[PDB]
């Protein structure tokens, strides 16, 4: 699949790590590809893979990390955004940032 | 055995994968056949095989994404309806969507 | 051991499979030898293979559905029941059903 | 080591099978030699053998059965008991049962 | 490294056994070398080798059973005591008994 | 990677042993390279090797030691302290303390 990058910055990006799944309503959409740490503030910043079909994900989605089960893998949850028509499509894109976080 | 197919459209469908059994009363009468997830609306929507001799379910009737013990594989619970047979009797048959779903329970 | 067949019908039978033990106090006394859905009922019915050794069973026993410590397998607990003495001897024999069921 | 033989009724045994262990302070003083159901109660009946050498445990002694950690196996604990010395030494020998047990 | 012996007597040892380490503040200061079951009280009774270097614990310091995290395996905790030294400097030396107990949960 | 060590002291490092992680944020900056007790205070006193890379870390920063989900291994999380402009800015260098520590916490 082509895929397109989105950016996140996490308080805590927990048991995390690359290759770790992105999911909407639990179906796999993307891929976290890096965690690096911002020089500026030393929060974690996450680099994700999101597949191109998956495109029209308004600027208002949120990312959580959940645990599958109790004893499960971290992965991220998009939760996809109302979008007031009134304010337009602002609409997610190769290298846009996800502003909406819930860490740990 | 004859198959009949049912849809169900769910906010999450957390663990759940093609071949999750759909079970009454913990006894399976089916399979989860496909999972996709809309480009246009991004619910997941699930296509089941129940099996034809479990054929008179009420439209009320209800699925649950739940877990087999604590540690457990996800699967489907279809939880039989009422329809008041004076009122009228809405079954599902092939081709017809459940419309009452409860997702995927998270942390909290 | 030589068996006899007692039928229970649950709303609900939950991970309880063929195989799975019947257990008086913890200690086994017979196993499940099948599980069906009743097309009409909807409910679960439960055929179970009893030691003859114990047969002085009342009628008024009743079955729960029990799990094995928090991480374990699922299996019939049977609670022997009140036998009124003023009333003799009602006692569970090849083909009787115990009525009185707890699910989940 | 040579043994000596104690019996124990429970209402419910849970976990408990043959071969385990019976401890006293935690060190194993012996083991579970064998469990039925009394055909005359329907209550599971528990058969011990300690060691010859732990041999002035008061009949005043208690058994109950316990679980090693979370998720470990299930044993047997004998609280060693109280006895009043006014009302003589009664010991537990080869052949008796102990009267205070705690089941589940 | 040259080790001293004490003892201490428990109600209850749970899944304590020889080889068992013994900590202060989580780092390994000895091991359980013996436990044996007092055949007069029925109380267990454990035999320590402490490291010599670990060596002015005061005899008001504790030992507790505790577990590492929740599914680990037992160990004993010694807590180093306060002793008011205007009152008494008493400290457990080889042969000595540690008084203060805290037994399986 | 070239790393340079700070030391720290704590009441109890319950599990942590050499080789621990040093996390920020959950991300690994450094390893757990010694652990002893000090004979004379009886407190544990840990070495960490951190990453050249990561060396602009304030002097109020603090550790605490965690553990990685509920049955998981106990690791060190650097919380990366307020570094106060107006009064010129205390860095962690190659052989200094974190003075500011919290340790493994017990039963209850
Ligand atoms: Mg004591």
């Amino acid at each position: 699949e082509p895929t397109y990058t989105l950016y996140a910055t996490f308080d805590n990006i927990g048991g995390l790590k690359a290759r770790s799944p992105v999911s909407i309503g639990g179906v796999v959409v993307g891929r976290v590809a890096d965690i690096t740490l911002d020089p500026k503030t030393y929060l974690p910043r996450v680099t994700l893979e999101i597949e191109q079909r998956y495109n029209h994900i308004p600027d208002t989605s949120s990312l959580s990390i959940r645990t599958s089960g109790l004893l499960g893998e971290q992965y991220l949850a998009l939760n996809v955004g109302f979008e007031d028509p009134e304010l337009g499509t602002a609409i997610l894109k190769d290298g846009d940032t996800i502003q909406d976080t819930k860490s740990a």
